[PDB]
């Protein structure tokens, strides 16, 4: 079940990644959704600062810094790309609820090792592993040829 | 690979945590130091003040992004009187820090929050190297294992 909703939610993820890519950065992109249905806050990658200016890292901290813990856990996360180990663990520190991904970090994985790329500094972890409670959608079927080509815009050699 | 020196540094660590402890937060110092010996940074636990991501070693990640060179940073060594969590382990491995070593695992950390009846985290206890495979990890240190025993003790058994 990743239901009609989300994927409307995981398209302007993918919309956001493109958006970085534009900009020079890498293509991720996350959206953070309150239990209503009210969008709260819209990000992507900025590493054009330090490689951990990740988008699902900015929600755990503007998570922290404007809603109450009751407001948290009943939020959910969007993202283009499942969160890298880093970001999985912010989410759960501050008690978010919710993930949905287009793409997996096991598929994201995958096609770098297609292309000849660096294998990542930090492994490819599932949320599950770092952040054992959360609940957890995806990957979308319908994105993952879109996600594959945006990839490798930036990744592909 | 606990030298001397390390634990020097290891012992500052656990003041840092007592200094957080004090203060209202979880007992949690590290300290980020460059080959040539000297102290560039140190901080300690800050997440009363709202922010459970508010981390010494994550503080450190980026503030060694924002003052260092990647050569610089692998060069440096960060002391912790507990192991990175996997948000600190991850963020360290992404701006290419360097050796890394800790007073208490993790491994220690959960076992004693299970012997005190103590609510898991949300994140789990993840070894540095499952999420940081590369980076050179040493610790613990049997010196402080007492010592940090109690300190957790204090914050996470009542
Ligand atoms: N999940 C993830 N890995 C790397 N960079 C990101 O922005 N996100
Ligand atoms: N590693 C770690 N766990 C919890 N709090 C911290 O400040 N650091
Ligand atoms: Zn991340
Ligand atoms: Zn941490």
């Amino acid at each position: 079940a990743i239901s009609d909703a989300d994927l409307k939610y995981l398209r302007r993820c993918v919309d956001l990644a493109r958006e970085a890519l534009d900009d020079g950065d890498e293509p991720f992109g996350s959206v953070l959704v309150d239990h209503t249905g009210t969008t709260l806050f819209e990000d992507r990658n900025r590493v054009k600062g330090d490689a951990t200016a990740h988008p699902e890292f900015a929600i755990a901290r503007w998570a922290a810094r404007h809603l109450t813990p009751d407001r948290r856990a009943r939020a959910t996360v969007y993202t283009s790309g499942e969160h890298c180990p880093m970001c999985a663990a912010a989410h759960a520190w501050v008690g978010l609820g919710r993930i949905v991904y287009a793409t997996s970090s096991a598929q994201l994985g995958g096609w770098l090792t297609e292309w000849g790329a660096q294998a990542p500094p930090v492994a490819t972890l599932p949320i599950n592993t770092v952040a054992p409670g959360v609940v957890v959608d995806g990957p979308a079927e319908e994105l993952a040829e879109t996600m594959h080509n945006l990839y490798r815009a930036k990744f592909g050699r």
